[PDB]
């Protein structure tokens, strides 16, 4: 009677030893539905990306090999798409559909290095009319949300208390962070002057009203990627 979302970034799926090993991490995992960022797909190569128990793929890629998000139902849960919005540029897809009865709105982003706070506020005014409450955004947004998601707990940037803003007009909330208010956990790890360095950029945002069907959530360290999965099942 519930369905597992799952969140990755994961740089790359071009070669096929990574290809194998996303799609045997997914058997394992055996989420419902599976957001997936940095495909590096063209639109070309868009066919490149079978995963044996997940054929119903939606991807929105770029011209390049960059960006590249894809959304992935597994054959065993029944998803009817009613409306896919894909990016020209490869940084969002949206797909509502419903799941037995039950609408369900999936935006899977992923936010450019530099920017990214002003172009997820400038997405979800895009994306105005397509905003519900059942509406889950996932993926890497490139930034912390709240003072909790940054090592230093300094606090978020102008930019980013934008963002927030617009998404409380939305009525969206950070899902993780409300069913764990006090985690100190981190999503993403890369070298910053010889340094490791630490971060929370990767997000399960949405409707305040699925707050009641929100079951558990986790994150999950792999050696797929430098980002951490999000996981969250539902109700």
């Amino acid at each position: 009677s519930h369905i597992t979302i799952l969140t990755l970034n994961i740089n790359g799926l071009n070669s096929a030893i990574k290809r194998h090993r996303l799609a045997s991490w997914i058997k394992s995992q055996d989420p419902s539905v599976c957001c997936i960022q940095e495909t590096h797909l063209t639109c070309r190569d868009t066919h490149r990306l079978k995963i044996k128990g997940w054929r119903k793929i939606y991807q929105a890629n770029g011209k390049q090999k960059k960006a590249g998000v894809a959304i992935l139902v597994s054959d065993k849960t029944d998803f009817k798409p009613t409306k896919i919005k894909r990016d020209k540029e490869g940084h969002y897809i949206m797909v509502k559909g419903s799941i037995q009865q039950e609408e369900l709105t999936i935006l899977n982003i992923y936010a450019p290095n530099t920017g990214a706070p002003r172009f997820i506020k400038q997405v979800l005014s895009d994306l105005q009319r397509d905003l519900d409450s059942h509406t889950l955004i996932m993926g890497d947004f490139n930034t912390p949300l709240s003072t909790l998601d940054r090592s230093t707990r300094q606090k978020v940037n102008k930019d980013t208390q934008e963002l927030n803003s617009a998404l409380h007009q939305a009525d969206l909330i950070d899902i993780y962070r409300t069913l764990h208010p006090k985690s100190t956990e981190y999503t993403y790890v890369r070298v910053r002057d010889g340094h490791v360095s630490q971060s929370k950029i990767d997000h399960i945002v949405g409707s305040k009203a699925l707050l009641s069907k929100c079951k558990r959530t986790e994150i999950i360290t792999n050696y797929l990627s430098d980002h951490s999965a999000i996981k969250l099942e539902l109700r």
